[PDB]
């Protein structure tokens, strides 16, 4: 039988490397009430210029306006892959997702952005991305559904959020403010590697057992649908700075650091890269990784 | 609008109670990797009669049967309740059932009794509650106090008995505890949405109850006993929402809620 086939029993897996994936979401396991916000408001309130105001409140909506919602993809991938270990790691990663949306929903409430949320669809930076974004996942045929697996790893999971999420660190590494919003940062996009690394097993897998799927036809949609997200990211960047340039990050750098990141995604299930970013320029958010490792803990 | 119509935005929460089980369910978060059972196998192994050990044995497979299998109800509950916080609650419900089922595939690993459940089918008292189950839930108030309740609890109380009483099987105990407690919660959650809404079973548990006990009774815990916690669980749910039990027939497994919280921490 093949991935998308049913199995019955529960053991033995057929895929038991499902486990390091849950088990990481197990270790890493975290509620936004362990986090208290209230040396965030005042950092916030006293410390930040408007142009960084509306950098971290720009940053928080882009993100909550694709986490804050009923997400079912992971929760039913069990529908495409009817076995009993993408259901358990489907219910882990979708108890994950809740966990994001209260976190971030926390955040918009306590920093007083919920009026703006319901609103974020006046924005019109915001509806191209949902136009864009109700194009690149429409197929939610097991073809048609790999690559929508591709477009919600490389995407969902991957890149259009962590240019967000370091923007909120930067405060942290080189400010020393919004520790606490960071500490919540740290550890979804923590969360979100596991889910993104979960994807590109699930897509090698399907590569292991189903090598005529990677046509020539779907690599060049893929790489092509990646291109249309950077040039709709770069205008969301702009929105987010839309009062001005900051001092803790650079909006150029982000977008070689998203260039970078949809690179190494495609290296690791073998998509020819698209952009192949320098050394002198993607290492400016070298500073990610160890930052997302020191607010860990 | 009612609770059946999709309600497109994410907060403010039409029914925040469910954050209350939800809650709960993250504050007694844990996972079977915890535990080590090398002083229960040997307990097993050599203080234990094949009584007991079949007690145990048939006990685990019992609820095997039910939750090391995929459970699609709470994790689908969204298509029915369309609100962001039932996807909330019936994710969290999901996961944690995929946390049991992983904790009793470690048990049978453990006890070496995974080619019993493998032929676990063969049972005619298993596919007397396989067909029983199959008609029925063809549903949330059967799945609460069914799945959800004392179609465990009883198994529930025959393995925690060996700790209670002779002080083995205590790092099981712990696991069942927890579960016990998770259990607990899901029944609260699903009464919930019941509420918010507003004898074949018996007979059915009673057989497994004797096939748990084929070889022979046990000191730890009997059987009669049990058939009438079962009653009083049955109905002391049906209050929140017909087997009138006299105390003192009943209070002989009062002390299961004590022994869930004595191994809990
Ligand atoms: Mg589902
Ligand atoms: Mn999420
Ligand atoms: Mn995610
Ligand atoms: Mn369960
Ligand atoms: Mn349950």
């Amino acid at each position: 039988m093949s991935i998308f086939d049913k199995r019955v029993n529960y053991k033995p897996f057929e895929y038991p490397e499902v486990l390091q994936f849950t088990e990481a979401i197990n270790k890493a396991y975290w509620v936004h009430t362990e986090v208290d916000f209230t040396a965030d408001t005042q950092d916030f309130h006293a410390h930040l210029s408007l142009a960084e105001k509306t950098a971290v409140k720009n940053s928080l909506l882009a993100i909550a306006q694709i986490e804050v919602a009923v997400k079912s993809f992971w929760g039913n991938i069990y529908e495409h892959f009817p076995k009993p270990e993408f259901n358990g790691l489907g219910s882990t990663f979708a108890e994950c997702e809740f966990r994001h949306s209260e976190a971030y929903s926390r955040l918009l409430e306590v920093l007083g952005y919920n009026d703006e949320f319901e609103k974020l669809l006046d924005v019109p930076v915001i509806r191209r991305r949902v136009d864009y974004l109700s194009n690149v996942l429409k197929d939610t045929d097991n073809r048609k559904y790999m690559v929508s697996l591709i477009l919600f790893s490389i995407l969902i999971e991957n890149v259009s959020l962590f240019s967000q999420f370091a923007i909120l660190l930067s405060f942290t590494r080189f400010k020393g403010y919004m520790k606490n919003v960071s500490n919540i940062i740290a550890w979804i996009s923590i969360d979100e590697q596991i889910h993104a690394n979960g994807g590109i097993y699930i897509i090698n897998k399907i590569r292991e057992e189903f090598p005529d799927y990677f046509d020539e036809e779907t690599l060049a949609l893929v790489r092509e649908t990646v291109k249309d997200s950077i040039a709709v990211e770069s205008d969301i960047l702009d929105w987010i700075f839309e009062e001005g340039e900051i001092e803790s990050i650079k909006k150029g750098d982000l977008v070689n650091f998203m260039k970078f990141r949809i690179d190494e995604s495609l290296k690791q299930i073998n998509i020819p890269v698209i952009f192949d970013v320098k050394v002198e320029d993607y290492k400016a958010l070298a500073w990610f990784e160890e930052e997302v490792f020191a607010n860990s803990l």
